[PDB]
């Protein structure tokens, strides 16, 4: 249970440490207490800018030998203004280098949405719109799989797709290699019921990002939902002796996700592991997933009107 079974025979630990947001000065110090604490699976990408501090990190272990290259299970993501066949080995490469690693445990399309390539993570015109790229999901998933016949990376996997855009890959003429895990939101208020049956029916494993609510996010506000503090979690926890944090993380897991909570702080690195050994009740389970109000996060908000954006459909 403390690891899930893929679709390419490797096993992934249902918890990891997240990065997004994690500043370059905190990041390297944040992997080594968690791989100290016994975190070993670390959730990465390019356009977070702190892939190298967080590859200082893991360098530093694996040199003390706290852990093996094979146990860790390392993860990250092809950036939107490289969808284009050519560009994706070499997204791959530079994230490689950044890391210190010579292959990636997952790699996977970070939004179903591709960019123009440039230096901009987020290229707009004189308008202020984001100018996409021609690239379709079906090229970008070619790119990919030769990244797994390279030896690049062990698995790959899709990011913020919605269920027609999963379909449109499984039903790819000549698809080689299934996506593997597909990471979305998920928490009590986006409870994701729909998307999830559906992936796991087809023998993707899914991975829940911001479990916590993200109360971090640089777009936040103060009338916004507060998942850390809602009275009725807070119950469900002072029940079980647990914190709010540990409750929420739990959640995800006994549906059989992959859970990925960020933190930079050494406390509640630790705090965050301690969910293993607790059990909540069908009635907990069942009442946390009423709380849903299919409240978003990350809506992707400036590309509302791209080709491919992932969240017009129910599901
Ligand atoms: N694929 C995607 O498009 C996508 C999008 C969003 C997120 N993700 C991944 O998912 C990871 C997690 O999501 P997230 O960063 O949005 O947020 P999150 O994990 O839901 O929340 C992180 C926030 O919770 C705080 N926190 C962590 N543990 C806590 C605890 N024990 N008690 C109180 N506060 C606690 C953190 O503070 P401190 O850090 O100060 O402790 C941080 O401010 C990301 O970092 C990223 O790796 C992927
Ligand atoms: O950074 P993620 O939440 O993993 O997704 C990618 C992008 O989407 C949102 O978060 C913002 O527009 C940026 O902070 C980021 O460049």
């Amino acid at each position: 249970a403390s690891r899930l079974l893929l679709n390419n025979g490797a096993k992934m630990p249902i918890l990891g440490l997240g990065t997004w947001k994690s500043p370059p000065g905190q990041v390297t110090e944040a992997v080594k207490v968690a791989i100290d604490v016994g975190y070993r699976h670390i959730d990465c990408a390019h356009v977070y800018q702190n892939e190298n501090e967080v590859g200082v990190a893991i360098q530093e272990k694996l040199r003390e030998q706290v852990v093996k290259r094979e146990e860790l299970f390392i993860v990250s993501k092809l950036w939107c203004t490289y969808h284009e066949k050519g560009l994706v080995k070499g997204a791959c490469q530079k994230t490689l280098s950044d890391l210190k690693l010579d292959y990636l445990d997952l790699y996977l399309i970070h939004w179903p949405t591709g960019f123009k390539p440039g230096k901009e993570f987020f290229p707009l015109d004189e308008s202020g719109n984001v100018v996409p790229s021609d690239t379709n999901i079906l090229d970008t998933w070619a790119a990919m799989e030769e990244l797994v016949d390279e030896g690049l990376v062990k698995a790959i996997g899709i990011s913020n797709f919605n269920h027609l855009q999963v379909e449109m890959i499984l039903n790819k003429p000549g698809l080689k290699y299934k996506p593997a895990v597909n990471q979305i939101e998920c928490h009590p208020y986006l409870t994701q019921e729909k998307l999830i049956q559906y992936c796991q029916s087809k023998g993707i494993v899914v991975t829940a990002y911001s479990p916590l609510g993200s109360p971090d996010r640089p777009w936040a506000k103060p009338e916004d939902p507060s998942l850390l503090e809602d009275p009725r979690i807070k119950a469900i926890a002072a029940k079980h002796n647990k914190t709010t944090a540990q409750v929420l993380i739990r959640f995800p897991m006994q549906r059989n996700l992959v859970v990925i909570p960020k933190s930079v702080t050494p406390e509640r690195i630790a705090e965050n592991f301690k969910v293993f050994d607790f059990e909540l009740s069908s009635q907990d389970m069942t009442t946390l997933l009423s709380y849903n109000r299919n409240w978003r996060v990350c809506a992707l908000l400036s590309c509302t009107s791209h080709k491919d954006y992932p969240f017009h459909e129910e599901f």
